[PDB]
């Protein structure tokens, strides 16, 4: 149903706040997001710039995916992220995580036309 590209802006997109608001970010948004619709995703890391600066990351450094796919690249920039870990007490579908803020390099994999990204790699 949902494209590659559809599924990167829900799992990974947040351009509404420049970091996570608050301890309660990640418990909001990996529910808003349907990210614990089935289960408690174990990790998940949202990306705060705006969507026209993270589809330029598939411009920018090329580099091998953990895969070992070729078509993943850094960003040039540091980015505002946010990193959504759950924890020890979590019980489905009472998902609960732990928020980490950090600004740091995104690795994306790009797929399309327009070229966007479609995986996220990871972050340095
Ligand atoms: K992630």
């Amino acid at each position: 149903k949902e494209t590659a590209a559809a599924k990167f802006e829900r799992q990974h997109m947040d351009s509404s706040t420049s970091a996570a608001s608050s301890s309660n970010y990640c418990n909001q948004m990996m529910k808003s997001r349907n990210l614990t619709k089935d289960r408690c995703k174990p990790v998940n890391t949202f990306v705060h710039e705006s969507l026209a600066d993270v589809q330029a990351v598939c411009s920018q450094k090329n580099v091998a995916c953990k895969n070992g796919q070729t078509n993943c690249y850094q960003s040039y920039s540091t980015m505002s992220i946010t990193d959504c870990r759950e924890t020890g007490s979590s019980k489905y579908p009472n998902c609960a995580y732990k928020t980490t803020q950090a600004n740091k390099h995104i690795i994306v994999a790009c797929e399309g036309n327009p070229y966007v990204p479609v995986h996220f790699d990871a972050s340095v």
